[PDB]
């Protein structure tokens, strides 16, 4: 990695501008845009326990389906170009919708990117559409490894709360809760609705589920209508992978190798 200094990143970032463009800020510590030499980079402004975790698991783990860091002191990382998948899910800034081809690629390198932590011995503890991000070819790359661990439990119980597997909401550290939370962001990918919404019926989106389940709805009633290229048969494909990642009962959930095989099968 390329050891930087707090000074260099401030001028990139022109005084740490936290504003957005009409600045620097992108979002949330906090994300401004930057460059180096002609690299583009998103930089991580940030809890020291949590960075060093973040550099340990991005100098173990390489793929292209993960994040990619460049320097260290301040996180700084390659720039992604279509940002996050919760924000073009939801149109964020007037980007158009994604296919439901592109949204089948988003699935299926997210994935992989998670069979890659698993088999390198990694739980994310935090998979959400927030965390999974977009280059310029719309490959979706896994990032937020701050809270990454190497069955176990804990006191103090982290994550997104819409996301989280029930086990996981009790303390353990299971890597089925990864596979949990990938079902939920699976869902989003179908539906184009966020996990949550307070001024929704249900406010959660994994509630959708039972409502299927109940026959009260159906999968078909519930498809993003931003799409123009969904058929039902590989859109029911991926809601039945979703359904066996979000059992209740975390060992009669399917692995991220089978999810990964599942997800092929589709396509
Ligand atoms: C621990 C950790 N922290 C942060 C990263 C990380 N974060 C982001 C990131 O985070 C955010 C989503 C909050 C802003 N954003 C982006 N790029 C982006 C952000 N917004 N846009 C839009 C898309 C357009 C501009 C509109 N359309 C015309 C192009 C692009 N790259 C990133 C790259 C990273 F490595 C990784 N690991």
């Amino acid at each position: 990695f390329h050891s930087f200094s707090f000074y260099e990143l401030k001028n990139v970032t022109n005084n740490f501008d936290e504003r957005p463009i009409s600045g620097n800020k992108m979002g949330e510590g906090v994300v401004y845009k930057g460059y180096v030499n002609n690299t583009t980079v998103a930089v991580k402004k940030l809890l020291k326990q949590q960075f060093d975790q973040e550099i340990k698991v991005m100098a173990k783990c390489q793929h292209e389906n993960l994040v990619e860091l460049l320097g260290f002191s301040c996180l700084v990382y390659v720039y992604m170009p279509n940002g996050s998948l919760l924000d073009r899910l939801s149109c964020l800034d007037g980007t158009p919708p994604l296919s439901w081809h592109m949204r089948c690629k988003i699935a299926q390198g997210a994935a992989n990117g998670i069979n890659f932590l698993h088999e390198n011995h990694h739980i994310h503890r935090d998979i959400k559409s927030a965390n999974i991000l977009l280059d310029e070819a719309f490959t979706a790359k896994i990032s937020d490894f701050g809270l990454a661990r190497a069955t176990v439990m804990t006191s103090r119980i982290v994550g997104t709360t819409a996301y989280m597997a029930p086990e996981a909401l009790r303390g353990e550290i299971t890597p089925k809760s990864d596979i949990y939370s990938f079902g939920v962001v699976l869902l989003e990918i179908i539906t184009g609705l966020p996990a949550v919404d307070e001024h929704r019926e249900p406010q959660l989106l994994l509630d959708i589920k039972e409502e299927i389940e109940d026959e009260e709805k159906t999968i078909e009633d519930y498809i993003d209508k931003k799409m123009n290229d969904a058929d039902s048969t590989s859109v029911e494909a991926m809601y039945s992978v979703a359904s066996q990642c979000l059992h209740e009962k975390k060992n009669k959930r399917p692995d991220i190798k089978k999810v990964q095989q599942l997800l092929q099968e589709m396509t």
